[PDB]
Formats: structure tokens, sequence, C-alpha cells
């Protein structure tokens, strides 16, 4: 009900509070609380602090990492080290007897996003030997194994598919591990993994050929090929991943602070309150010498609305300005290896606002077509008569394509063929528009026309026309 | 000779004293032996005296059947039951101390004609996993399991393979039934099938193709595939498949009876007898109460002739009137399940006059190219000299289509491309036309222009332009 | 160094001396001495007198052959036999005290070029399952097993894979015979022969799909047809192959007679030499009833400067001469089986002269286009907006084309790629031309126009404009 709304903002307050709690602890500067790094070293800490083999990515019992702090002139790095324990001992008192993870895995979450906005990682998809072409796809790949269902949500298409393949070569040529105990604890791993991606895609061929891929005791290169095949058919016939904004903790915190009752009006990851909030919010960063702050700016506030793999019409269309192609940004990552020093960085207000605010959906646009189509299509000569012998030329000739040795020839064929069906601009979600941050419901929608300036569409390509 | 003539006709002969014979004993009236449905009853009722587990599709040794009758007034259903041995008893008495089954199957052939001509066996063709696309290729699958050798004539390449399919499925993922007695029992049972399809192929690769598939003991995924792949290309490059002409019992039966002497006259089932006969010939039937009984007509004057799957163009064009497309057509089957009672049920002359006649081919069209091509198509430099290197461009780039994992790529290849020559108006059968029924012999054939009326083709198709 | 040149004229030497010495041993005239056949007489009787089971293709350990004597009128055969070990005794005395099979290979090599000259090898490409199409990569096919390292050299694409195929055969279904000893000594055998053929390749993207094909221990169908298509591939995307040029040994031993000292001297078989003393040397044949003179001399030019696979165009453009097409030449093989007796032959002077000379490569031509192409090619939407949803439509359904249900599938859709990018004319070698043979360097290198006469460009190819 709203009962989905006001537990949503039951977890959200949850970082607020503790943040904050967390704030005095380090006795922060109020102008350090804000600092973007310093608040990713808190949440990170956290994690640290209640995971063993999962959730978060000389040593006891403790946790710490890069502290900020300026100082009578510059900034300086602080590492610390806190015992996991007393982090985990204010958590619960923040979340009141509880600890309800929901809100660690939400932390999580921003994390990858930021990361699916940063690193384009291409060298590990050349690894498991599906294309970098692929990076529209590959939608929280960052995230840690074993990471919360509601985890997987976020997963894109090529995120998933890599990981399977991944088992499957461990499996092909490497020990035999579906024989026996483990051959069910991870053949289970397996199965279920198909049927979460096999959740995922649009069309029915597709998942009629997800479930060949999964009947397949002791499963190989056949296999890992067809997952792949699987893979490209998502950038057109696209799949419904989830997109939720996910700030930094201080966002949160600092809304907290000013005196949000986030169980009193409910929040949403999907609605305008993330926008709202960005909107009356600042969070400082630092900037390496040579980097250019607008930018710095830009690669953060597409990581709050997981908007990396967006096309950057839309998204500089909500934004206000242009948004930037990801090779022609003046800025690495968001986080400071301890390298570089800090008597060179200077810090920067972020600007996170935006123009429009528009709903995150968790859909993939349209793709179909017919039906099972039953026609007959060709012609039997029964008689000794002179004529030519009628058929469809065309429908039959495309039934040869993408014909393969396997059980999922014709599934192959059926997606080729859908495939071929479509073009760069099929209308989706034809209707839905945009809306002004004053209108708080869907007063007006604003659906955008695109012969505008940018034309250019894509993150993670390549040039054509700069800056 | 005019032996393989005289040696058809006694055979038809067969069935026309037989049902005469037969029509007394149950004192139908005259007016009730011409009806088809009471005809049908009858002929079903002799294949289900004489068979076990083949030929034919609370009870002992006998068999009945749905028997009408207009009794002072309207018509109604007075189902019977025979002794098999009782009508085996009369067949061979009107057979002459024999039962020359020759007559038995070319009933049950035209009951599968009948079928191929009413009944869109889409339903079936995906759960083998074959394409409904394909009805033009079913012939006489309605055909009972081990059906005379010269019923397996009348089969069409889709109606085989799909049977065989369904074999090598009860082999790949059902107990593995090649090993031993079985083993050889019903592998040869399966070796037969491949060469008797291996048989109806026009092109010489087809051939080719269908030797791979049949030398695989313990044969699965990838010989199924192929099997598809080459029903596939049958609709195009098409096999070369018997279409004889087969009408009811009563046909005959009243023919005998206005004193025709089969023996004499001889028959054949390709020629013009056929014709002639039904010219000469009333046969009633009954009609649902929203049916039209012109539309029951074509109906039956397709089944009559094994014209399911033939060019409506050329059909309408013998016919007389157009032939109409199957979903458009104001009927369901001849055949009424008791249900509907036949108190609404009136009766009706069917309308199988032809205006023309013409000659049954066992051919399929045109379908080859070159011998094999023997020609370099590409250079290899030999010198240090600035140049372009010449090269077959598209020669080249079509060998690579459909190629495959398996031994079977190249002659997939071969088809691809000799598949892509074709054109739906290369002419076939060049100078074969159609003749007056006056003409007896082949005086005049008439080749028919064909920018005509009707422009549509296909049976079980589409709409585009309606009745 | 000139190291490398002192030794290579070293060995030719070798042949001269040799020969010469040999020709004494028969008395065979001066005329006769030059006269061809005579010559490969004693060249593969030298062969024959090394070998057991490779090197050359009712006896002791002897070695005869046809050797022909113009006499008092006519020619006439006067076929001998010699004592191997009193032939090896003489090449080595020619050879001070040495063999130096290098001479042995070169011969045997020269015969090989000879032979791809004449022979259109169609019949053996079919029993292998590989295209007749592919003459242009059957280079020294001819060749005899165990053949010479540096005489791999001259084996090209085609020749290779054809002998892997062949193996891989008697492998798959023959007696399993990587099985155990000769489980590893037939194994390396191919193994070596993967990284040799590997080792001709351009692309990368083949030697990465040589690597598949030869990590297979009991290696397949799928093997196979990988190879074919990796043979298909090489029309195109072409093998970097030697071409050596190879006389008579007839020619390198009257050039020794009239005094040339070729370790003085030096040779290269990829130079100026070989045509300076094609220039210089008068070699005659026998020429069948109905044969063409020219036509004989035009098949031993091309055999002598490997040029068999070149485009015609350049050949008759360094010639001076049209060469013509295989099947318009007015001749049969320059060897005379014992059949057709010799009153019939008449002899004649070769015509092997040429206006230009040019460097032989051991080169393809050019192949390849992009580094790893990296960019993101679609979109994942995160915003409820109507709009359409970009993608690159033509690079994305091209990565469909030639995928398979084996590894090799990106591999083989790379080079699908790579191969559709060419074209017909993508010109070669840019800048190195032929030269005038006085010019006796490089000084002026003729790059030639080629809208010129012939237009032509296969020597094995089919008709479309004749002689």
């Amino acid at each position: 009900a709203t009962e989905i709304r006001a537990s949503v903002g039951r977890m959200v307050g949850g970082i607020g509070r503790f943040y904050i709690q967390m704030c005095t602890e380090l006795k922060l500067s109020d102008q350090e609380g804000r600092l973007i790094q310093n608040s990713i070293t808190i949440e990170r800490m956290v994690l640290s602090a209640f995971d063993e083999r999962r959730n978060r990515y000389k040593d006891p019992k403790k946790t710490g990492g890069p502290i900020y702090r300026r100082r009578d002139g510059k900034w300086v790095r602080e590492l610390i080290l806190y015992d996991k324990e007393e982090i985990r001992r204010i958590w619960r008192q923040a979340n009141n007897g509880e600890d309800a993870t929901a809100g660690l895995t939400h932390m999580m979450i921003w994390h990858s996003n930021l990361n699916d906005a940063t690193y384009q990682r291409t060298r590990a998809l050349v690894r498991t030997g599906m294309d970098p072409r692929m990076c529209s796809l590959m939608q929280g790949s960052t995230l840690p194994r074993r990471s919360g269902a509601a985890g997987a949500a976020i997963k894109g298409v090529g995120t998933m598919v890599m990981e399977l393949i991944r088992m499957i070569k461990r499996g092909i040529n490497d020990r035999n591990f579906w024989r026996g105990e483990n051959g069910r604890r991870t053949r289970i791993a397996y199965e279920r993994m198909c049927n979460i991606l096999k959740g995922k895609f649009q069309t029915a061929a597709q998942k009629a050929m997800m479930d060949q891929v999964r009947e397949s005791r002791n499963p190989g290169n056949a296999e890992i090929e067809d997952l792949i095949f699987l893979a490209r058919s998502a950038l057109i016939l696209r799949g419904s991943i989830a997109h939720k904004s996910c700030l930094p903790a201080c966002v949160y915190g600092l809304a907290v602070a000013s005196g949000y009752d986030f169980e009193r009006e409910g929040y949403s990851l999907v609605g305008i309150d993330p926008f709202r909030l960005l909107q009356n919010s600042q969070v400082f960063s630092l900037i390496r010498p040579n980097e250019n702050p607008a930018h710095k700016s830009q690669l953060v506030w597409m990581a709050c609305h997981s908007a990396a793999f967006e096309d950057l019409r839309v998204s500089s269309f909500i934004r206000g300005t242009r948004v930037i192609p990801r090779g022609q940004l003046s800025t690495r990552g968001v986080q400071i290896a301890s390298n570089e020093n800090v008597e060179a960085m200077d810090s920067s207000t972020l600007e996170l606002r935006s123009r429009y605010w528009a709903i995150r959906t968790r859909s993939g646009g349209n793709t179909n077509q017919q039906r099972a189509s039953a026609g007959q299509i060709s012609v039997q000569p029964t008689f000794s008569v002179q004529r030519n012998l009628p058929f469809e030329r065309a429908t039959i000739m495309a039934a040869f394509k993408g014909n393969t040795e396997g059980r999922t020839s014709d599934m192959r064929t059926e997606i080729i063929r859908m495939m071929e069906s479509a073009r760069p601009e099929d209308v989706s979600f034809q209707g839905r528009g945009v809306f002004e941050l004053s209108d708080e419901k869907a007063t007006n929608p604003i659906v955008p026309s695109f012969d505008m300036s940018n034309e250019g569409s894509y993150f993670f390509g390549d040039n054509a026309e700069e800056y």
C-alpha cells in the first residue's frame, strides 16, 4: 500500500540517523560531513562491518578507511580503524533494535550504480569471451556475490549472463563440480539464476530459450555460446531491469539533520522524493588538480539516478545541462587512492540539481510482433499444368537465418526474426513524460522533441562531435 | 502395360460391387445410398473390419457407425453394429475369392485426402517442434501407421520428417530403444524411412544430406534439427509426391449400378476417368444449419482430387468456379459428430463437376542449377607489385551462409545456395496444359494465363482480399 | 647476410655441376642436354636415388626413367636404369663431400610448382569434402609427405588444411589412433602442423581460431568443419605463403657450362638472378602432334615462377605476351607418359623470357580493420519518458552472422565481419612495382595501370572472353 512507502522511508531514515550519529563519533566538521568521499568511507565501513564473504566487495575484528579533514589550510587524509561490533552497535540503535539489512543493501546498490557510471569494464568482459560492445547490459556487475535478492533486481542481462558463463566455465574445463553434494548445492545456485534471468526477459522466445539452457546437467560450450547469443539479443529486444535512485549516506544524513521525518513522509526510490531531496542538498567533493568539477558533478548525478546507460539526450534533457560522453569527461573516479596526496586537491560543491524529474522504470521498452503465425506459405502441384509455383520468398529465406545444429536453432531464428523487425526508432513508453519539480504528482507529463542539440546517445560510445 | 490399367479398375470395380452389395444389407434408400456420410460410415466399416493396429485410424468382434435415414420428414442417425467377419465375408465375394487389399488402401487414401482438405493440423506441428508454416508439406499425415507402401507414396516431405523426428525423440530423451533386439527391429523401421524420404527429394544435395542423417546410430538433436532444415527446404526445392484421385465408395457404387464395367474400361487415378466419373455422378451431403452447401461442395471436390495444397488459381481454373481459401469457407467437416442432432440438418447435392480436367502429377516442378562448379575464384600474389587482389566477392560470401558445426554444413550451404537462386515464378511443367472433357486423350492442352481474377494462391494462408 | 645469398648459390651451383657431370654419363647430345623432359628424368632420378618414404613422390637398388634421343631423324625414348648409390656417389662429389639436401629439395619444389601450373586437382579436393572452388589455396599439394621444412614453406593454406582434415578423418571414423604410443607420435605430427598453418595466417582472429582447433584431443567433425571454414576465409583474408623461383636442373646446368660461378655471384630465388638466367637460356621441349608450342612455353614459364595462382594480368604484364587461362591452353602436361610414341612429336625452343622482372613475395596482401572496438552500442532506459530507444542496427545484426554452437562462434563471426569489410579492389603492396631487366637493383619500380587488355584474372577459372 502506502505501507510499501512508509517502510521504504523507514529504512532510508535508517541511513540518515546512522550517518548523523556516526558523524560526531569522528567529530567530523559540519562541512566535512557533507564531503562525498568521507561518506563512502563511512558507508563501506558499515558494510565492511557486517559481511564475511558477501555484501561489501594488519587486521582484527576492526574496519577503517581514508577519512579527510580540511585543517587550517588544505585537505588531509586520516585513515582510521573502528571495531565492527562497535559500528554494528550503532546501526541497530539507529534502526531500533533491528538491522533491517534493507538499508545495508540500498547503500551497496548506490556504490554499484556509482561504479556503473565510472568504470568502463571492458577488460573483464573479454576474459569471459563476451563482447566489450555490451556495456549497456552490464548493470551492477560490480555487485558482490550473494548480493541481496532485491539487489539481483538491479543486475542487467549482461551482468547475469557473464556470472553464469563463469560457472559453466568452472564446470566445462575445470573439476566437474556438479558431481554429488556440491553437485546439487551449486547446481541449484545455477538453476535459480537462469529463472531470474529468464524472469527479466521480455519476449517469450527468449524465455523459451533460457529453459533449454537450464535443462542441461553438465552444461558446456553450446550452452555458454547460447548465453552470449541471448546476451547480444538483449541489446535490441531489451531486458526489464530495475533502476532505483540511491544517494550517498550523507544526503540522507543532512536531510535528517535538517528535520525531515522520513517515516512521516515516506520514500520511494522511483518517484519524486529522490529528486526533491537532491535539489535541496549540498554535497562537496575533492577534485584532482587537472579535473573539471562540473564533470565530477555529472558523474555523480548520473550515478545518483542509475542513469549510466540511458540515452544521453534524455539524461541531458532531464538534467538541464548537457550530459557528456564518458571519454570526453575531464575526471577520474570519485574515490581517491592513497598515492596522490591531498595537498593538491581542492574541494567543490557538486551540481546535482535537475530541471525536470521523471519516473524510474523497471521496464525495457517494447518488443514483440505476432502471435504464432500459422499460414500456409507455399504450394504443392497436383496437376500437370504449366505455371509458376508460388512461395513466400522472403519469409522462407529468413527462416534459414541463425539456424543451428543445436536444440535452440529455431528459437535462435525466432529471435533473429523478431530482432530484424525492430528499428532504432520504434518509440517506447508512448505517452509517459517528465515532470516539473513543482508538479508533485503527475499533473503535466512533458514528452520531449528530439531533433535537439546533443543528437548523440551512448555514454560509453565513440566520437563524432566533441563535448 | 494396359495391364496396369485393367488391374486398377479391377480393384475399383471391387469397391463398387461391394458398396452396392452392402447397400441393400442396410436396405438404405436409393437416395440414401448416395449420401456421402453414409458412404464414409461404410468405408471405415470395412477397414474397421480388417485391421488390428494399422489401416483404419462396449465392443466385441463387431463394428458399427452412424448411419443416416430421411424418414417421413427429416434426417436421423441410426448408428449400427455388424460382425467384422460378416463384412470381411462380403468384400471377398465382391472381389472374387480374394481381398486384394489394394482396394482397402485406396479408400483409406481418400479419407486422408479428404482430411488434408479439411483439417489445418497446426496444433500437432508445434508439438513436434516444426513450423505450422508447413501445411503444404503435410500430405496424408492423417495416414495410419503401417499404412500401405503405395500409401507412403501419398505422404509429403513434411508428413514423413515429422514421423521420423517423432522416433528420434522417443530415442534421444526416452529409453534408448536402439539397444538390442528392438535395437534392430526399430532401427530398420528408421533406416528405410530415410531412404523413402530420400527417394522423394529432387536435388541431389538434399538426398546427399539425407544419408548423413541416416548414418547415425543413436541419433539426436543435431539430426532432428537437420530434418527440419530439410523440411523447410522442401517448400521451395519441393518434393516429388504422388497425387491420386480417390472418390467416396458411393460414387464407384452408383457407377457400377448404372452399368459401368470397370474391368472392361479400366481405370487410372491420374487420368480422365475420375473426372468423367465425377461429372456423371450425384452425391448428397448433409449440411449444418449455418453452413454453405457450395462450400461443402468445394471442400469435397478438393478432397476428391488431392488438391488441398494446389495453387488456388489452377484449382479455380480447372474447377470452373472460384475455389476459396480455408478460413473463408462457410463449412466445418463433412462428418457429423454425435452431438448436434440431425433435426436441423438438411441435405444437398454436391457440385463436383469441373470445367476442365488435368493430369495428376507425382512431380514437384523444377529444382537445380549447375553441375559441380569447379572454377578458381581468387588470386594468390606471387610478386611484389602494387595492385588490387581479385576475388568473387559474392560467391565467396554466399559460401559462408548456413554454415554449421556439423557434417551437413556445406550440404546445408549448398541448399541455401540452390534455394536462393530460385524465384516464386520459375515456371514448371512447361508445356503441359488442362483438357476439355470431350478431349478424351490429350488433343488440346490449355495453358492458362494468370494475370487472372483470384490472384491469391494458398488454401491455408492468410487474408488480403475476401471470398 | 650475403652469407644467405652465397649459400643459396652454393646449392644451386650444386645442381649445375651435377647435371653437367651427369650429362656425359649418358653421353646425351649437347642439344639433348637442354631438353626439359630429359632434365626432369634426371632430377627425379637423384631424388628417386635418395628417398625411402618421402621426397620423390622389376626393381632393385636401381632407378631409371624415360630418356629421349633425336636419332638420324626423329626422337626416341630409351628409358634407362642406374644404381642409386652410383647416382648418390656423384651428387656428393659435385657438392664437395656433402649432399646438403637443400639442393635435393629445391628440385622437388620446382616439380610441385610445375604441377601447380599443370594439374587442376579438383578430383582430390572433393574426396576431402572441401571445395574445388579452392585451387588458389592448393600450393604444393603435390608435395611428398615428410617434405622439407623449407618445403612446407611453399604449401598454401588449402594444401595444409586438407592434409590435416585427412588425419582427423583417419581419426574420427577409423581406428582411434591417438591412443598411446602412436597416440603421441602422430598427435605431435598434428599439433605442429596447426602452428605452421597458424603461422601462415594474417589476421589474429584466424590464428586465434587455429588454436581452438589444435586444443582438441580426439578431434572430429566440428574441427574438420572449422578447418574448411578457415580454408574458405583464406580466399579473401589470404595467407602469407612463400613463392620461390625454381628452374629445371638443365638451366642451372648450361649456366654452369657457360662458365657462371654461382658461389662467386650468389643466388636468390626471389630476386633478379632467376629472370636474368631464364633470359640467357635455351631449353627445348617435345610437343604432342596437336599442341601449341607457345602454350607449352607459357605453362613452363608460369611453373618457373610459381605463378600458377597469380592474377593473369600481372603475369601477362611481366611476361610481355598474354598469359592465357588454363582451359584455353592448347597443351597437356610437360611429361610424356609411355603410350604415345615419339615418332609423332617434334621438339621446340621454349619461350621463357620476360619483358619485366619483379620480386617474389612471401606475403598475402593486406587484411585487417580495427583494434578491439570497445564502444557502447545501445541504450537501457532508466526513466519512464516517451522516446525511441537507440541502437547500432547494422553492427548488431552483423554480430549474429556466422554464429555457431561451438567455441569458434564469435571467432567465426569476427572473420565474417572482417571478410565482409573487404573489397575485390583494396590495393596491396602499395608502391612496389616491376623492373626493367637492365635495372639490376631497384632503380625504377613500374606500377602497372590495369584498365588494360586481358581484364580476366584467374588461371583456373571459367570463360567470358576467349584466348
